[PDB]
């Protein structure tokens, strides 16, 4: 018998108000033939996990009395890395010690353990296996725990919609310091796409600029430069002088920022909106649509991959391979370790409240 | 010799400030083998004509001294109907008496006559020719003079981007009382497409609503209803009962109106922005792109048909056919006849100033 903790809520609302920790037992001596028990190694706090709890995200786990609560309650978190503890008698896809991530969204990853079917998980090579397979590197906890959402988002947005000619074409993105932005920059470098990252100004601008260029951004500008009429021609020269064109814009901010990157694209440009950190709508001048044949669309990784395991697998394997080859690094996280001295849900409420400091990862 | 008049400007500005009339001569006796002389029957004042003169429209006539001015001057007007008066010794495509429209934009239609090559024009059937073919109707001056821009814009937006299932699917459009909106309603009913027209409220609402439904709108709502969450379910019920889906939105207003019509589309919807009469940008909530997979694109008939004679020809023929059969009616115009007593340019300046009254057509 295993005693586990799960972060739940009986009703939607702000994480700071509705989350709680529910103690529950998992019978490791009576697993159905296809069941598996996993122990969480780490799971992050992503904006979508929060919106899901708030009730403003159209994809969520059902509320049930399954964890032993009197009222129906839903679990939290959609991605994370777990270590397999035990498999049922008919399980062959997984075994003790394996590293896995949920095979689908809405599994609930903010907890110490989980009981599920073998098909509820996807196996990632763990360090022991990467070494035995002769790979140069093995995944870290954070890399495994954040491999499902942000890296695939960056990869698919950059390759699934418009073909950028290697060594010539460009994509421009705001939210340059975001985890997704950092993954996009690297993938751009790996695929040989040029790129402009737009970020908010800061006292350590120079340091962040060099850091993002190391990751792979060709040029880094501030939102003030993004808004500047006078600076505009300098950006256009970068594109024109490269021989390619700015064909794609990645927007996760909205507002003025989204207007600014759209204006930087060449005619027939495409913008993918995948986030709205400013809480401002996407505003595009009528002229961009008519005279520059601009197109504005959306991206939702959860929806793109829910019934396309093939595209998901192919994308995931590429990220894993780059991690094993030492060609990709992770958007780093501020890790908070659960040790039982502080209720689990509080560690997540803190991670939520401290999101502004950067990606939060609760570890176990 | 023929003494002609042309409305010109030597510098971009407001029509009321920079326009003037230039008298020039055409030698109807010295025609090159492939030249043609035509006299204008009528030409409209369209928003794009004005934007062109203002210098905020990226497609324009080269300034030249061809009309006998010392400083380079540009002509005005992009569409219109002309009657062929004389053709060169090598012209077989046109005969005296034929009706033609410019074959390309930027020809300058705000003038009494024009000398050009045969390939500078596209023949339309004149009344006698339509009649000799047993067609119920011949084209009127206004129908011929306004056939190049608004009707083709409406047709191509409804048929060239997303396929609406006849008898089922819907398109929604703002700017319902505009000439384009009136063509879209008619083309919509002729192709058996369902549609909702959005217009600004007015005291004679009932009459305008009835009028738009006769033209082809299935339903007509005000912008207030467009802004209404309360009203939302009513629209959704209309679509549900039809068994179809709202797949396309036509936007020529911008601002809140563009937001409102975008929201009423079913998931995977497409909006075509082709105008922005409110002078407000297209604003779309982040959630529509991500969760509803909405797409916002542009439309510019000038750019689309620029190097696509076949698509232009085909679309033009379908409009001519509907006029000849009597199935399509023109967005009516307020006509001002030039008789040589008031400078030609003033007639057009009045046309520009009285735009809000409705489509203006200067006749000859
Ligand atoms: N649609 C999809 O499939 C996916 C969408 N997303 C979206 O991406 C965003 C989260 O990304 P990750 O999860 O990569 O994010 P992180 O939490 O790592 O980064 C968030 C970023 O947003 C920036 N930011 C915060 N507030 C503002 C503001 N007011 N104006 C401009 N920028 C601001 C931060 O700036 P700074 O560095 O200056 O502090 C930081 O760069 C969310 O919008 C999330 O919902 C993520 C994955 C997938
Ligand atoms: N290829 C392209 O991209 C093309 C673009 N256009 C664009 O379409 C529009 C012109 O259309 P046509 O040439 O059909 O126009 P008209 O001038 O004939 O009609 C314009 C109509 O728009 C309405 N209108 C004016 N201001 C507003 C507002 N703020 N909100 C809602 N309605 C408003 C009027 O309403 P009411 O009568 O009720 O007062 C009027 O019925 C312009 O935006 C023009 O540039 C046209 C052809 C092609």
């Amino acid at each position: 018998m295993i005693t586990a903790q799960a972060v739940l809520y009986t009703q939607h609302g702000e994480p700071k108000d509705v989350l709680f920790t529910q103690s529950f037992e998992i019978d490791d001596d009576n697993l159905a033939p296809n069941e598996v028990i996993v122990k969480t190694l780490g799971s992050p706090v992503n904006p979508s996990d929060i919106n899901q709890i708030q009730g403003v995200y159209p994809s969520k786990p059902a509320k049930t009395t399954g964890f032993g609560t009197t009222e129906p309650a839903a679990p939290c978190g959609n991605e994370g890395l777990f270590e397999v503890i035990k498999v049922g008698s008919n399980v062959s896809s997984l075994e003790a010690g394996d590293w896995v991530i949920p095979s689908h969204v809405n599994f609930g990853t903010w907890r110490t353990h989980a009981l599920g079917n073998d098909d509820d998980f996807i196996k990632l090579p763990n360090p022991a296996q990467s070494k035995a397979n002769g790979k140069p590197n093995g995944l870290t906890i954070n890399q495994g725990a954040t491999i499902s959402v942000n890296p695939l988002t960056a990869y698919l947005m950059l390759t699934h919609y418009v073909k950028l000619t290697p060594g010539k074409d460009w994509f421009i993105q705001n939210g340059g310091t975001s985890a997704v932005g950092k993954y996009a920059s690297q993938i751009g470098k790996l695929l040989n796409f040029n790129s402009i990252s737009v970020i908010r100004d800061r006292p350590n601008l120079d340091e962040v600029v060099a850091s993002l260029k190391e990751l792979g951004a060709t040029q880094v500008i501030t939102e003030d430069q993004n808004n500047s009429r006078e600076f505009g021609p300098t950006i256009k020269e970068w594109i024109k002088q490269s021989g390619g064109e700015a064909k794609l814009a990645l927007n996760c901010v909205g507002g003025k920022s989204s207007t600014g990157i759209a204006r930087k694209l060449n005619n027939n440009g495409l913008m993918l909106t995948y986030g709205g950190m400013s809480f401002q709508p996407v505003t595009i001048p009528t002229s961009l649509y008519i005279f520059k044949n601009f197109t504005s669309a959306g991206f939702w990784v959860t929806e793109l991959l829910k019934n396309n395991k093939e595209l998901k697998t192919s994308t995931l394997n590429q990220i894993i391979a780059w991690y094993e080859e030492g060609k990709l690094t992770d958007a780093k996280s501020i890790e908070t370790l659960y040790d039982g001295t502080k209720p689990l849900h509080e560690l997540y409420q803190d991670g939520v409240a401290n999101s502004k400091d950067g990606k939060q990862l609760i570890t176990y």
